[PDB]
């Protein structure tokens, strides 16, 4: 029947949440999660066996009641924003509301995984970043994620808290507000041209399926008090990505360099080390980016 | 006549602001500053030549209008809060509103000094803390001060921003909600007994006048992008402070150790290094604490 062991995922119906749900369900959890009040129900079949609770993160009391009902053994906090003020409120106080709700439970969860971001490192010149690299967040969103980490550690005496710092990741279902889905969308409809920044800037990209598999491993190991990069450890330039898509689509898209996308001080190469993660949970398969991209192109064309 | 060179001080009428006003006026500035809307006017004669603008920091537009009118050369940001949500909003977004206001001016200030706090270091075991010590803020207030620092650095390309991390400081006029003023109040009225926490915990205390002298030198040197401890570099236990006051008042107060006020995990000794400040701006007054305490005891008795 319906599994007794429960997971609770904030932002469950977002891009990452859809994949987190499948990972948790396959690991045997009954997956519960939050959705925004007054937004339309999700149509995706991935959520057919999920219990969806309408909760605003800034609604501390509704969060407390949702948690007490859900009674999770595992928590994955994915819900975030991105007005600067709402970004700080949702990412710091919304997270605090979640932790307060869990801390007040009769039975506290065995693992609470918070999704931070590798954006907290900012524009580091260190080439390959591990978790000891000094933060230098370069926008309010990145600052709010870093602040979330510090705010969350205040609850370490009450909850087993694991922090993930994912590098860039993508996959089927991510909006074209992000760069790789934008590229995929253009190639999928055989667009003649696109406008981009510098093509010689290399960054670390992962498949969302790999990222959520890592998240699950962090849940299972529950290393309370520890922060982990989640990344592929491979850096690709936009030129390499374009070349992959050209091979997939069978043509070369024409590129215009827009100054609006060109950052003068941008470091040429920046990637992550997942060595700390590897030592904690062991080796994890890395899906090749060209497989990820083909997956996305195929999904776009099949739509 | 009224000086052409202007300073703008948020929280001008608080404890630190009163001393900062006097310091700036003595350096030849026309002192402007903010007060809370709808609060009674200040009675203190120290504010007689100050221009007081009623501004809520969360009111971005009122802050913009206040700054365009004040047109400061020098800015000191002292205003802060301490509900956690308001603490994060005021200290992060309130500060951001100030910075946005200054950045939009035709003539930007030549120095923007932000008062952070040494509480961002938390309960560090490092004994003597310099600016390279990793932060470990231990409550939401301290987290909000650290987040403020990071949010402010986003404006570094537009404004010359100096961050101060004052350690504990006190002086005439500080409320008895703070520890040393509480001690002074008791000794001043020859109170027979008092109830306190652990007496063997040593901390760094400064004279507010020493702190503002440092704030002014930071303004004058304007080391943009740099953070500075402001501290005495001597740590006194509560037993040593009591002994100083016993000597001043001529009797020994009886102390009761209340477990309610005793924090078990507090580090035995913690103080700051101001070596970075000293190397940047040169010699500064460091007043003996017993002189500070006598100053305060005398003020209480003259009342």
């Amino acid at each position: 029947g319906r599994p007794s062991r429960r997971a609770f995922v904030t932002g469950l119906t977002g891009f990452t949440g859809r994949y987190m749900a499948e990972r948790l369900q396959a690991a045997g959890y009954d997956v519960w999660g939050t959705v925004a009040p007054g937004t339309p129900r999700p149509a995706d079949p991935a959520f057919a066996q999920c219990t969806l609770l309408p909760v605003d993160l800034l609604d501390a009391e509704a969060m407390r009641a949702a948690a007490a009902d859900a009674r999770p053994d595992a928590v994955v906090h994915l819900a975030a924003r991105a007005e600067p003020s709402q970004t700080y409120a949702v990412n710091i106080v919304g997270t605090r509301n979640l932790l307060a709700a869990l801390s007040g439970l009769d039975r506290r969860p065995s693992a609470v995984l918070l999704a931070s971001s590798a954006n907290i490192y900012g524009n580091s010149t260190a080439g390959v970043l591990d978790e000891t690299v000094a933060p230098a967040p370069a926008n309010d969103y990145a600052v709010s994620k870093l602040a979330m980490e510090y705010a969350a550690k205040l609850w370490a005496d009450r909850l087993p808290i694991v922090i993930a710092r994912p590098f860039n990741y993508t996959g089927v279902g991510q909006s074209d507000a992000y760069l790789l889905p934008k590229l995929v969308a253009h190639y999928a409809r055989n667009a003649p041209r696109i406008s981009l920044g510098n093509l010689d800037v290399s960054r670390d990209f992962s498949d969302v399926r790999d990222v959520t598999a890592a998240y699950l491993k962090l849940i299972e190991a529950a290393p309370a008090g520890e922060t982990f990069n989640v990344c592929s450890e491979r850096a690709y330039s936009l030129k390499e990505v374009l070349a992959m898509l050209s091979r997939i689509a069978g043509y070369v898209i024409d590129v215009t360099i827009d100054p609006r996308f060109v950052r003068h001080n941008e470091v040429k190469s920046l990637s992550g080390s997942r060595d700390k993660l590897r030592r904690a949970v062991g080796e994890l398969p890395v899906t090749p980016l060209d497989e990820t991209l083909r997956w996305m192109v195929d999904a776009m064309r099949a739509a």
